[PDB]
C-alpha cells in the first residue's frame, strides 16, 4: 500500500499541459485543418526496445487508416521489418485497420478532444 512516486522528468504530453490547454489547442487547430485528426504519439512508458520518436503531435488526415499510419511511424522511427511494434489506443491494439481514423476518432478520442496513442514491441 505504497505510492510510487514517479520522476517528474517522466511526464507525458497530457501531464505537462493543462486541461483548458488541451481542449483550446484542439479547438485551434480543427479550425486551421478540419480535415485533420490530431493525434497524440509517444512511446511507451515502459520499452527499452524501441527508440524515442523525434516529433510527437501529428495532424492525421481524416481519410488515413491504421495500416497506413502503423506504416508510416514504423518509417519514422526507421525499424526494421522484423522488429516486432504495436500502435496503442486506450492502452489496446486496434483490430479494425482498415477503418479511417476520423471513425477511430468518434470512438476513441480523449474527453479533451485529442486521440492519444503509445507504441511498443509487445501488446500489452
Amino acid at each position: 500500500e505504497w505510492v510510487n512516486v514517479g520522476s517528474p522528468s517522466e511526464k507525458t504530453f497530457k501531464q505537462r499541459r493543462t486541461f483548458e490547454q488541451r481542449v483550446e489547442d484542439v479547438r485551434l487547430i480543427r479550425e486551421q485543418h478540419p480535415t485533420k485528426i490530431p493525434v497524440i504519439i509517444e512511446r511507451y512508458k515502459g520499452e527499452k526496445q524501441l527508440p524515442v520518436l523525434d516529433k510527437t503531435k501529428f495532424l492525421v488526415p481524416d481519410h488515413v487508416n491504421m495500416s497506413e499510419l502503423i506504416k508510416i511511424i514504423r518509417r519514422r522511427l526507421q525499424l526494421n521489418a522484423n522488429q516486432a511494434f504495436f500502435l496503442l489506443v486506450n492502452g489496446h491494439s486496434m483490430v479494425s485497420v482498415s477503418t479511417p481514423i476520423s471513425e477511430v476518432y468518434e470512438s476513441e478520442k480523449d474527453e479533451d478532444g485529442f486521440l492519444y496513442m503509445v507504441y511498443a514491441s509487445q501488446e500489452t
